[PDB]
């Protein structure tokens, strides 16, 4: 089978390396290639992919929205956030998925015990926040809390959650078991942060953002966006292939790369 990641630029994507470690562990004779697609060529995307007999592809910057008009259908997770990160080519029809939110949550489930009973705060009200809230809503009992500096950007949220501002988040911070930052200086004061709270950021470059550094200094466990990147790709793989990805091999190769412990 033939897979790809499309984006512009594309050469920094760690997707081809990660996906290749999964192919190796599972003895699959597949390709996964970085495909450079300038915006000025993007109207020809169907020809660009079809010509290479690609069975499925990930979508990164700047095409997660741009891709949508070119799809034959699109799932609810993807319509909900207004972005596609995963395309399935099935009998030449293009079907859109979004594995970012579910990838985050699937990672978080394996390091946090008892997520069903967690009180969860999410910082930021954008697409990445909405995708994660979408998946958490399905499995978390205590109602979700989302904090943004402006309350207006919750205007397109259908989801029924607690909407708070940042200073309220800061003063009630000890009420939360998990804090999930999705905002691009620690974004919130951590002066009222309880000792047990998992502090998390969807970013893994840098490997610790300022929120994660300040939290870890107070002794809190911290959790960056590395698991989210592996699980999002693993989920795309499950859509494309119906096989079970090797999470450990996929994570371990990205760690090796970031450590500069791979040779070329």
């Amino acid at each position: 089978m033939k897979f790809a990641v499309i984006g512009n630029p594309i050469s920094h994507s760690l997707s081809p390396l990660m996906h290749h470690a999964n192919f190796q562990s599972l003895n699959l004779e597949n390709t996964y290639e970085a495909i450079n697609v300038p915006v000025n060529q993007f109207q020809d995307i169907k020809k660009i992919i079809s010509e290479k007999s690609i069975d499925g592809f990930n979508v990164t910057i700047p095409h997660k929205e741009r891709i949508i008009p070119y799809l034959d259908d699109i799932n609810e997770q993807a319509k909900s956030v207004g972005a596609v990160n995963t395309v399935l080519v099935k009998d030449g029809k293009w079907i859109g998925y979004n594995t970012d939110g579910i990838g985050y949550v699937n990672g978080l489930k394996q390091i946090y015990e008892g997520i069903e009973d967690a009180y969860i705060l999410i910082l930021g009200a954008g697409g990445a926040s909405k995708g994660i809230a979408n998946e958490l809503y399905k499995i978390v009992r205590p109602t979700l809390t989302v904090a943004n500096r402006t309350m207006s950007r919750f205007n397109n949220w259908s989801l029924n959650i607690n909407k708070i501002n940042l200073s309220h988040a800061e003063s009630h911070l000890d009420e939360f078991d998990i804090i999930i930052n999705t905002t691009p200086d620690s974004v919130i004061s951590l002066n009222r942060l309880a000792s047990h709270t998992l502090v998390s950021d969807i970013v893994y470059n840098p490997y610790k953002t300022p929120i994660l550094i300040e939290a870890e200094q107070r002794g809190n466990p911290i959790y960056n966006g590395l698991d989210m990147f592996v699980h999002q790709g693993a989920e795309s793989f499950k859509i494309w292939t119906n096989l079970e990805p090797d999470i450990k091999a996929m994570k371990n190769i990205v760690i090796q790369k970031l450590k500069g412990e791979l040779l070329e």
